[PDB]
C-alpha cells in the first residue's frame, strides 16, 4: 500500500531533522546569499583563515584536525539517525555495527554534498565558508584530499534532492546487504527493498519530470563507492608522513583496509 510508503518516508524525515542539525535546505540558504539573516565568513588564503578564528601546528594539518573533528559529529548524528531506521535496532548486533561501519562514508560525502557548491564547502555549522581553492593549494598529502568530494557534489547535486529525498536514501545506503561480513544478509535486505520502494514513491511524488531520477539515485552509488576507497589510502599515506599525527578512534575503528 502506497499510504504505508508515505508514511515510512514521512518517519525518515522527521528523524533526519532530529538527527542532522545542519539541513540541505538551511546550506542552501546560507550558500545563495541573498537569504543573508546570517552570511559565512569566507576563508580563501591563509590570511581569511587566521581572522576565522577572530568571528567563527601547521595550517594544512589543523584543517585536517578539524575536518577530522567534524567526521565524528557526523558519523555520531549518522548512528543516530540509524537507529530510528524500522527494524535496524532489531537486526544482529554484529550486523549493526558493520552496516555502520561501511555505510558511515557514504553517507558523509552524501550529505557533505548538501554544504557545497562549485566554488567551496560550508564550515562550523554554516558559519564559515571554504573555498575550493584554498583546500586544494594546501600541501600535497593535503592538497587533494577534498576535490574528489567536490567533484561528486557538482554532479551528485545537480540531481536537485531536497532533505525529505536524502532522508529515504541515506536510509537505503545503511541497509545494503552487501557488506563484508553480513552474518545475517536477507532481514537486511528487506528493510532495503522498503526502503527502496519508499524511495521509488518519493522521488516519484516529488519530482514527477525528473525521468528515472530514482535509477539516476541508484547509479550514483558507484562514485560514492570511489571516493571513500580513494579516501582510505589517502588516509594512509598520511600516516605514514607523520607518525606524529593522531586519528580518533571511532573513526580508526571505522577504517579497516581491505
Ligand atoms: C576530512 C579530512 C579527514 C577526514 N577523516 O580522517 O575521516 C574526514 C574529513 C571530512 O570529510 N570531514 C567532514 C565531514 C562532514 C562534514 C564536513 C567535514
Ligand atoms: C559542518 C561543520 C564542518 C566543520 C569542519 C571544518 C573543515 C570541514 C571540511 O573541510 O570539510
Amino acid at each position: 500500500e502506497s499510504a504505508d510508503l508515505r508514511a515510512l518516508a514521512k518517519h525518515l524525515y522527521d528523524s533526519y531533522i532530529k538527527s542532522f542539525p545542519l539541513t540541505k535546505a538551511k546550506a542552501r540558504a546560507i550558500l545563495t546569499g541573498k537569504t543573508t539573516d546570517k552570511s559565512p565568513f569566507v576563508i580563501y588564503d591563509m590570511n581569511s583563515l587566521m581572522m576565522g578564528e577572530d568571528k567563527i601546528k601547521e595550517v594544512a594539518i589543523r584543517i585536517f584536525q578539524g575536518c577530522q573533528f567534524r567526521s565524528v559529529e557526523a558519523v555520531q548524528e549518522i548512528t543516530e539517525y540509524a537507529k530510528s531506521i524500522p527494524g535496524f535496532v532489531n537486526l544482529d548486533l554484529n550486523d549493526q555495527v558493520t552496516l555502520l561501519k561501511y555505510g558511515v562514508h557514504e553517507i558523509i560525502y552524501t550529505m557533505l554534498a548538501s554544504l557545497m557548491n562549485k566554488d567551496g564547502v560550508l564550515i562550523s555549522e554554516g558559519q564559515g565558508f571554504m573555498t575550493r581553492e584554498f583546500l586544494k593549494s594546501l600541501r600535497k598529502p593535503f592538497g587533494d584530499f577534498m576535490e574528489p568530494k567536490f567533484e561528486f557534489a557538482v554532479k551528485f547535486n545537480a540531481l536537485e534532492l531536497d532533505d525529505s529525498d536524502l532522508a529515504i536514501f541515506i536510509a537505503v545506503i545503511i541497509l545494503s546487504g552487501d557488506r563484508p561480513g553480513l552474518l545475517n544478509v536477507k532481514p537486511i535486505e528487506d528493510i532495503q527493498d522498503n526502503l527502496l520502494q519508499a524511495l521509488e514513491l518519493q522521488l516519484k511524488l516529488n519530482h514527477p519530470e525528473s525521468s528515472q531520477l530514482f535509477a539516476k539515485l541508484l547509479q550514483k552509488m558507484t562514485d560514492l563507492r570511489q571516493i571513500v576507497t580513494e579516501h582510505v589510502q589517502l588516509l594512509q599515506v598520511i600516516k605514514k608522513t607523520e607518525t606524529d599525527m593522531s586519528l580518533h578512534p571511532l573513526l580508526q575503528e571505522i577504517y579497516k583496509d581491505l
